[PDB]
């Protein structure tokens, strides 16, 4: 009988892990650390992706090059919204779980988001362990 936030919690966890396997999880994670976001270049086709990877599947080659994505680009791109916590209690502030991007870049962060969230604003990074917590003024 375990409720949204852990379902969605045990998810984002789930994620990580498989993020977190091979050279560019290393990075990724690594950049993390550092109050980072990380993406990886592939050279044949250009496309950057967040997080990192190692492998391009458009073009079917190994990736090597690492970039740090601007991170005051971030916005929201969809979510969802949950109004009480697991036990049923109305919160105060309600919890969104979003898709956060950044422009030209593929891929995207599953976030916890706070604030006055609204499909295509602005989201400031407040914490770079994962998953991420984002806040839209
Ligand atoms: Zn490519």
């Amino acid at each position: 009988k375990e409720g949204s936030l852990l379902r969605w919690y045990d998810v984002m966890e789930a994620e990580r892990y498989e993020y977190t396997v091979g050279p560019a999880g290393e990075q990724f994670f690594n950049g993390l650390k550092q109050n980072k976001i990380i993406g990886s270049k592939c050279s044949k086709c250009g496309r950057i992706f967040v997080p990192a990877r190692s492998y391009c599947e458009h073009c079917f080659v190994k990736i090597e090059n690492y970039v740090e994505i601007n991170k005051d680009e971030a916005y929201v791109d969809s979510y969802t919204i949950i109004y009480n916590d697991d036990e049923g209690n109305k919160l105060a502030q309600p919890v969104y779980i979003a898709l956060i991007r950044f422009p030209n870049i593929e891929g995207g962060l599953l976030c916890y988001a706070e604030g006055n969230v609204k499909v295509g604003a602005k989201a400031k990074i407040l914490s770079f362990q994962w998953p991420l917590r984002v806040k839209v003024d």
